[PDB]
Order: structure tokens, then C-alpha cells, then sequence
């Protein structure tokens, strides 16, 4: 169903803080090998007034690595496809929950996106946009109620050291009866490479792998 | 600027697990009893395939009985107004982020708000309409950070018995520098009066009043 | 069971981000107007280099007036008495778990308590003693598992203004089956009137009153 | 001057729901392999009426194989030792609190454990014992105002199928100034080897590494 190559675009609407902004967004990515890149871009709200990294995740698991002895929720939902919502706990109060609605068409995945921010005070590091970049995470997916889930926790590097500290919680419902995985983990590591003064375009990559934990196929042969 | 009796309109937008709708209301109410009334008509996404009882709470401050021995920062947000946003977060798991931008036109508030909430499993209570109702809370208001905060954890009672525990961290944002008070509370009473089979119709009142917690002279 | 005049007598052992310490304690209260004070003494590792607000709350629903049409889940389970448990959670990390057990023998309650604290930071308002007083509050308790709990979310104010709040998390397990009350709620009022330099001695009052909340 | 090879003696003292509860124990490890052995027999408030699990992952850092490119915060605090206090928040309210001061003697570790764990339902898996094992897991390691955190959140495979989630708050204190990493990982696999009806022994296994992620 699925090619080594396929095409994403997206659109965001959302609110932080009750300031409501949208972004779209194209990109390509590879879902064989956990990797994919894309370009955003602000179309309303801009020029967004909080730190650019609270998007970042938001913007597909497919896009992650998968071993034969571990099953794939996501490329097995295909063509139909699978929905996702989760809400990202912040360490400071501010919370985001996010909504994704993923289908195919061809060789594009559409993303529908919803995006909920609140309680962000002013002094923090997401209104004043301190936050430099999302460390590598692991995430651990289980099976809850005939349903894949994700929870994540990490933290978001600031200028001058330190660390804000985040708690994931994601559903994720594919839209076909499929096959369950067993309890197993899935390493993050999200990336924007390039990006302009406000933000209003932004480079943007993630690879991602699948694994089982502390088992290797390492017999120096 | 605040009439003793004083009308409300709004249109909420917003979803649940992902399933989008809008609810518009009109009521009135008493701002220095701290009672307020409502109807409220869903306009999209009905049937609402959710608890009804997690927008009750969302659908304005002003509506407290204020003792003058303690500041109220509502009613002196007028008539500029304030905005206000809030978490609820569900016993279980189910998250529910609200929005709520207040201005008055001549005698009637007008809010816009928006509502999202997320991961409420299908088991649950909210996505099996097994809620029966809100029991009266009492909400901790506090200043942080040169705005008001409101905190309250309450619960919702089950048909088979039982509570659904949710906690509410509120943020309140007046938009004009006003006063701002000391550590107070407010006690809340919500309840539903009258609402139609799928709650496509529903009545809704709500007394609240504010006080300083552990304080009758017959005289 | 209990009459309108009883004392307490205590003792607590516990530690706070692992350094140990102990406390007895010895005062008087009236079940029928929910007020209490007591006497407490450091008895072990003292000084205390934590702010002492955080013990105040831990040293008995026994004490709180309830109306005819509330059922008092604590004065009914006497004199077989009960326990509790509770977890206290604070915003910037700290945890507190603490358990207390009531007995009756005579005239007094003898308090059996122990408590936990981990992960205060240095900086924190707990490591540095910047606590003033518990603001007052309001229990919200319910049924729930066959068990009466006790949920609380209230505050510290802090010196230089502020406040630092607190997530309780209480179990009331009578030791003998007793008939069990509906959702209601009990408002608090704790404070330390009088006091030593370094907490050595610390004069505890509590006030509480029971409630069904608004009508 | 800390060899290959190193053994482990052990005492926990502690509580869960207000009753009480002694373990030691004794063992054996490799530091520089993340891997390590015991044993552990109950020696106060036997047979333990809560599931053996809660307390397998209190029962030492060094423990972890650490590349040249991270920073070894605790192969660097001997022969000095260090502490460590950790919060387990477990998703149905149980909350387990603890304490942990290391010691060398020699070739051997000495740990003085203390634990407290509250709030954990009848019905709920932890009192009825229905959990099988900890599932492998990757640690979070970060400084924060001086001092080494670590932070995982994870499951218990419980009997019958499903995931019973507890998330762990680690502050980590050497006795001694010491290198701070920068953020890094520590995967985590933990097994009852061996064990009686009871509990009353339990032969406990650890394995770890350390990694900064996926590049």
C-alpha cells in the first residue's frame, strides 16, 4: 500500500493562550526508515507569539522504523488510515492538547490538525520563546482498551542550560480492525533545521526507530 | 456599568476526541447573587456523543456573590472586560482545555469560547453519557504572576454511585489593571434543570458565592 | 464515646529528603466544635532543616463539628478507632506520604504517625523555611471503593507573598465497619501560634467545621 | 580503585499502607557490564501482603555501563558514595516514597533503604499481588540547579494482559563535588530470577546501559 517514498501535507489550526494562528505545510519523507522532513509555514495568526518548538511533534508514526518482530500499528491502518489525539502536559502548567486525522491519497499523507494551548504564563519559556530544542526522547507504546497509546516524557532545552520538562499522553486510532503490537518503545529525535526571523517558515526533520528495549543480531557476523 | 439583573449570549466551538461542535446560548442572571441562568441550543456536531456535563462548567465570574470585605477582580474588569483560560483534567485521563474571551455590550456579556478535550477512552463515563451531575465545589483563588488564578478539584457522581474526580486550574486575565485581591474562595453550585432526550436543548443555573473560608451576633 | 473534653498524646517518626528526626506531642480538643490544640516537642534529629508547615497538617477528623444531617464517619468508629493514610504533593516536586493511627485509651487519642518527604530542592521554599502559615481550606470527602476518602488542594503562603500549593490525598479506613456518609465537604483552619527559634516547641491549633457546601 | 567485581550488602526498613516491613539482602554485580544480582529475604512484617514488585527497582547507579562520550556521575562519586531520594507515582494513586544512602566498604556497596508506599487500593493490582514484571525501560538523566536527575516513567505487566503505569522522580546527590553529565538515557531491565510462594526470598537481577538517544 505503501511506497519507500511518500508526500505530506498538512494543516494546523489551533490556539495558545485563546490567540487562535493556522499553518500548512508540505514535505516527504520515508517510512521505512523512520525519516521525513517538511516545510511550515504561518497563514494566520503569525507572527505566532510562542515559542515555535510547542508545534514541533504535532507535525505521523509511520515515520518510524519498524522490525519485522515488532508490529506496525501504523503502516498496517493503510489505506484507511488512523487518527491520533494527545494532550502535552507541561512542566509549568501550560497545556496543549492536539488533534490529527491522517488519510492517504495516493502518495500524500493529509493531516487535519487541531491545537489547544493554555495556562502559559507570561514569564515562562514558551511565551517569551526561550526554548531551543526538543532532546531525543523514547516513547513507550502499550495497548489500552483495544487501543495503541504513547507516553512520552521529555524536556525542551533553553538558552543558557537547563531543561522544561514535558509529559506526552497520545491515543492512537487506526480506523480498520488491525493487528495489536506488544509493549515497546519507539526513539525520538525531532529536529528544525532551518527556519526565518518569525518563524513563518521552518525547516523541519524527525527520525524515528522502533525497538524492544534491553534484549543482540551483533554475532560479529 | 452592571445592572442588578443583566442577559448573557455565547457561541462555543469545539471538540471532543477529535468529533467537532457549536453550542450557542442566551440567559440572564443576577451578578450580586451570584445567580445566572441559560439555554443553550447545540447548532453542530449533535448528537453530541459525549457527557454533556463537561461544557456546564464552561459555559463567567461575575455571576459571585462578592462580600465588600474581599476584592472582586470580575466585576472590576468592567467594561472593558476579561478573558479567562482553564484546564480540566479528568480523573482518568480525558483532558479538557477551555477558552473564554468576555466583553459586555450595553447590559448583555458576550463569550466566546472555545473547548477541546482529548483522550477520554471509550469505557469512560464522558464518552458513555454515565455522568449525573456536578456536586457543589468550592474553588481557591489565588494571585500569581500579576493575574488571578483559580484552582478547584471536585468530582461528578455516576448512575451506579460513585465520583468522577476533575481538576480545574483557571486563569483569569483582565484586560484593564485592576485590584488585585487576597487568597478567597468561591463556593459553586451547578445544575441542569431541564434538557431535551439527546441534550440538544438544555437549561442550565448556577449559584456561586464568594467568602475567606473559617471565620451570628444575633444582634 | 467521645466526650465533649479529651486530650491527645503522640508521637512521629519519619524523615525528610532522608534525614531522619522524631516528634511527640501532647494537647486537648473538642469533638463537638472542631477545635483542637496541642503542644509538640522535637525529640530527635533537631534542628529541623525544613520548614515545619509541612508536618502541622499530619498532627484527626475527630475533631471537626458535624451537623445532625452529615453522618460523622470518626466519632462512630470509636471507640474501636481507626487510620489513614495520605500523600501530599507539592508543586514544585516534593512528596509527603504520611500515615497516622487512632486509638483510644480512656480519655485521649494516641497518635502512632509516620511521614516521608523526598525530592525538596535546596532552593525551595521547604529546604529554606519560607513558609508562613497553611491558608485555610476546604476537604472535599467521598466513597470511594468501599473506603471514605479526604481530597484537598490548598496552599503555603510564603513570606515575600505567594503561594505554594499542595495536592492531599487522604484514605480514612475506620478499624471496625461504620455507616458510610455521602459527598460533603469539612473546612480547615490550621495555625501555629506560638513557637521557639528553631521549632523546638510549636503551639498547634485547628479549627473545622462540616458542610454540605452551597444549596 | 574499584574493581570488576563488587559485592552488595543490604538492609530496607519500611511501610506500605501503615504496615511495616524489613528486607536484607546481599549480592553482587559488575559496574563496568550494568549488571548486577541478589538476594533478598523479608526479615519483619513477613509474609508481605503487597506485591513484591513496588520494591525490586529500590533495591544503585553505578550499575550502568557508560561510554567514554557520557560523563559518569557515579562511578565518580566513590570513595566518597552518594544518595538518592525517588518518588513512584503509580496511575491508580499509589505512591511510593524512598531513600536510599550508599556506602563503600572495601569491594562491597551498603545500602540504607527506607520506604514508604501509601494510598495503594484493596482491589487495585499492587494488594492483590496480580503483577509479573517491570517492563524494560530508558531513564531520563538531567541536571537541575546542581544536582543529577533521573526521570522514567513506566508499567508493570500485570497477570492477564495489560500495563499498570508508574512514573519515577530520582533526585540523585554524590557526597562528594562531582562532573554533571549532560541529558543522556539509561535502559533498564529488571527480572525476578528466583523467588518463594511468600517472597520470603527473591533472587533479583538488573541490567544497564547508558546512551544520549538516537542521533
Amino acid at each position: 500500500v505503501i511506497k519507500p517514498d511518500m508526500k505530506i501535507k498538512l494543516r494546523m489550526e489551533g490556539a495558545v493562550n485563546g490567540h487562535p494562528f493556522a499553518i500548512e505545510g508540505v514535505g516527504l519523507g520515508k517510512p521505512f526508515e523512520g525519516k521525513q522532513s517538511m516545510d511550515l509555514k504561518v497563514k494566520e495568526g503569525g507572527p505566532l507569539p510562542f515559542a515555535y518548538d510547542i508545534l514541533t511533534t504535532v507535525f505521523n508514526r509511520v515515520f518510524a522504523k519498524y522490525p519485522e518482530n515488532i508490529v506496525d500499528y501504523f503502516k498496517q491502518s493503510f489505506p484507511e488510515g488512523y487518527s491520533w489525539e494527545r494532550s502535552m502536559n507541561y512542566e509549568d502548567g501550560g497545556i496543549c492538547n492536539a488533534t490529527n486525522d491522517i488519510t492517504l491519497d495516493g502518495d500524500c499523507y493529509i493531516y487535519e490538525i487541531r491545537f489547544d494551548g493554555v495556562n502559559f504564563p507570561a514569564n515562562g519559556p514558551v511565551m517569551q520563546k526561550r526554548t531551543v530544542k526538543w532532546e531525543p526522547s523514547t516513547e513507550k507504546l502499550y495497548v489500552r482498551d483495544g487501543v495503541l497509546k504513547g507516553d512520552v516524557n521529555t524536556a525542551l532545552s533553553l538558552e543558557g542550560g537547563g531543561h522544561y520538562r514535558c509529559d506526552f499522553k497520545t491515543t492512537y486510532k487506526a480506523k480498520k480492525v488491525v493487528q495489536l503490537p506488544d509493549y515497546h518503545f519507539v526513539d525520538h529525535h525531532i529536529e528544525i533545521k532551518s527556519h526565518d526571523k518569525d518563524y513563518s517558515n521552518v525547516n523541519l526533520h524527525e527520525h524515528a526507530e522502533a525497538h524492544s528495549g534491553l534484549p543482540a543480531m551483533d554475532e560479529l557476523y
